[PDB]
């Protein structure tokens, strides 16, 4: 379809109709318009949208060419360009004014970006920004400014630290607009992102007592901002500096603003930054790390004294009832991190804690010579280390996730609490099972799966979580599981199976039913690389045809949807050929698991990323579905079998406490009575 139907523009005119030739050039019949328009020097007119914001149509946007509409003839983008360079680089606050709006909006032009690059826009706004006397139009600037080096062709270093200076008079100002200062956050953010000296300097440029307030803003705009940009702070530092760091940082009683501004928010927190959140949290873990990674010189006294002392205080070979693994120098343990140091720190938080039930289970199981007695150093280092990987601390996470604990935030070292309810759950359970040293790890590996399922719980208060450990059934979970499966195992006795095969289609054909609302009601999708306020987000409906997709745009947002429709709306479906999931989608990684392309006519598809597994098989499926194809996450099998068992209950209840026929009777020879007998 190398034409492209319009109606076509001109300031004193009707519209010119161009069928354009697309195998014919832009530019070609560009001057077939402006020289059927008079416009002289053809090339020195080019083409956006009519219509809003109206980017110019490259070979991309070119390839972004549709038809249905009307489009913008104006000056060359560098003939644009220049006319900029003198009204904005006039001080003529109305030539500046208003092209210095349009200047900001066209930004997101990444071309006349390179082109502006090479108009130095930077250097207009360095000047514009360093030298406007006591400086709105400059938001215009910014927001320049900002899409440009968002065009992140941009160097960055032209921003000089001296500039930079600016910069931090700037923020250090009275604190600037949301957008202004907020931007100004952001690209400050970045440069940090670049390079070292940038983040050096740039604390060089900062105080967190500058940052501190502006967090205590409400907006959760603002928060989120210098939020990611803590994050950022402790992302780069050197551990020595980021020490004091940390130190200073919770000094300012940090948590208690989390909680107020951001805990005690109300207003919730951006799914953006509640994921930068879980970013903070996961860093603020592996802050210690160290410790965890930090081993042990048993040779040493110093750390006997401690130990020492703390069995002495839960006191007061000598160590043969302290069930360690080593009674005569179970030290070694802990020159093994995980968790090394770690674990001995924890026994003593525990103590100061609470010392009173500490010494309680000190002596609890010391004592009993049953086979109920815990392995002391055994369970300890092994508490450690499996909560570490449980939590996978010293990690490196991605944008992937919005969720975190509140409950490591109900204290500063909200996980000693965990660890000590670890530890009394764990003797409780221990004795839920009353186990014996060996079963021990498996314990540990249910009380995982316990705390697992109990992270389960997703809850918010580690004293919402002692309600947890209430909430919990020492062995009714195993049931509920495995009874799934051993009533399966019955319902496969052959007379029972017999119609389970048969209807078992239907059954999940009624799962593909509602499967079919699901992809009509359409979901959320969050993009790849739609940080900094792109609907990364995006939503999606679906016409009950099923057959052109009517999807949508959201927001990593705090509170609620945002179904604002955007061109990811239609798309008629049937045409498309199938979906992948994961690596195929092809650029941390457990969202691959959520990456699914859905491919189609020859290249055009998607890369896709579903808000949950299930969401993931819902799509898939349901897709699978659409493609007549059979549903995959058992998951979705479950059900089956769910509706199944009911279903055929009732046909239990045909014969309800009447024996089951495995060796089916057989039938008996018709009678050729077709002389019937009764009459009906």
């Amino acid at each position: 379809a190398d034409i492209v139907k319009v109606a076509i523009e001109w300031p004193g005119a009707y519209p010119k109709l161009m069928e354009i030739d697309q195998k014919k050039p832009l530019s070609a019949i560009i001057k077939e318009v402006c020289d059927g328009w008079s416009l002289a020097n053809h090339e020195y007119f080019a083409l956006q949208h009519a219509d809003s914001s109206n980017f110019y149509i490259t070979e991309k946007n070119r390839n972004e060419i549709k038809n249905g509409t009307i489009l913008r003839l104006t000056t060359s983008p560098a003939q644009n360009a220049q006319q900029l360079h003198e009204r904005i680089q006039s001080s003529s606050m109305d030539a500046k004014l208003e092209a210095l709006k349009d200047l900001a909006s066209l930004s997101r032009d990444v071309t006349f970006a390179q082109e502006f690059i090479n108009l130095d826009g930077i250097s207009l706004l360095t000047q514009m920004v360093e030298s406007g006397t006591e400086l709105d139009m400059l938001s215009f600037t910014l927001t320049a400014f900002v899409e440009l080096m968002d065009h992140g062709i941009v160097s960055w270093d032209t921003f000089s630290v001296a500039f930079i200076k600016k910069i931090a008079s700037f923020v250090n100002k009275s604190a600037i607009d949301i957008s202004i200062l907020q931007r100004s956050l952001a690209i400050l953010e970045s440069m940090v992102l670049n390079s070292h000296d940038l983040y050096q300097k740039v604390a060089q440029e900062i105080t967190i007592g500058q940052l501190i307030p502006h967090l205590q803003g409400s907006d959760q705009e603002i928060q989120t901002y210098t939020i990611a940009v803590i994050n950022a702070l402790f992302l780069k530092a050197p551990d020595e500096r980021r020490q004091e760091m940390a130190n200073i940082l919770a000094q300012k009683q940090l948590r208690s603003i989390i909680l107020t501004h951001v805990i005690r928010a109300q207003r919730a927190i951006n799914n953006e930054m509640a994921h930068q959140l879980y970013v903070l949290q996961v860093l603020t873990f592996n802050l210690l790390e160290d410790r965890m990674m930090t081993k042990m010189d048993p040779q040493d006294q110093a750390q006997r004294d401690i130990i020492f002392e703390l069995r002495r205080i839960a006191f007061d070979r000598d160590y043969k009832k302290l069930g360690f693994i080593n009674h005569v120098n179970p030290a070694m343990d802990f020159t093994q991190t995980p968790p090394g140091m770690l674990a001995l720190d924890n026994m003593l938080y525990f103590a100061k804690h609470h010392q009173d039930a500490y010494i309680r289970i000190v002596l609890e199981n010391s004592s009993r010579e049953d086979k109920h007695e815990c392995p002391f150093g055994r369970s300890s280092i092994e508490l450690t280390k499996m909560l570490c990987e449980i939590l996978k601390v010293g990690e490196l996470p991605s944008e992937t996730c919005n969720d975190f604990h509140p409950m490591f935030f109900t204290h500063d070292r909200s996980f000693e609490e965990f660890f000590c309810i670890c530890i009394q759950l764990l003797n409780k359970t221990w004795k839920e099972m009353r186990a014996t040293s060996e079963d021990f790890n498996k314990v540990m590996q249910v009380v995982k799966e316990q705390v697992m399922r109990a992270l389960t719980t997703k809850p918010s208060s580690l004293d919402q979580f002692k309600s947890k450990l209430q909430n919990l059934s020492y062995t009714e979970i195993l049931k509920i599981r495995q009874s799934e499966r051993m009533n399966q195992e019955d319902f496969q006795s052959r007379p029972i199976l017999e119609l389970k095969e048969k209807i078992q289609p239907e059954i999940l054909e009624l799962i593909k039913q509602q499967r079919l609302n699901r992809l009509v009601e359409g979901t959320c999708f969050r993009k790849l690389n739609a940080r900094r306020r792109q609907d990364k987000f995006w939503y999606c409906r679906l016409s009950p045809n099923h057959k052109v997709l009517h999807y949508g745009d959201l927001e990593e947002s705090p509170q609620g949807e945002v179904p604002h429709d955007s061109l990811q709306d239609k798309l008629p479906v049937a045409d498309i050929k199938a979906v992948v999931t994961g690596k195929d989608c092809p650029h941390n990684k457990e969202v691959l698991e959520l990456a699914f392309s859905i491919l189609y006519d020859s290249n055009c598809q998607l890369n896709f990323i579903a808000p949950d597994k299930h969401e993931y098989c819902i799509w898939t499926d349901g897709l699978n579905a659409l493609l007549g194809k059979d549903m995959m996450s058992d998951l979705t099998r479950n059900d089956l079998d769910t509706l199944l068992s009911m279903e055929i209950k009732l046909r239990l209840l045909d014969l309800e406490n009447i024996q089951i026929p495995d060796a089916p009777p057989p039938i008996p020879k018709e009678p050729s009575n077709y002389d019937f007998v009764y009459d009906c």
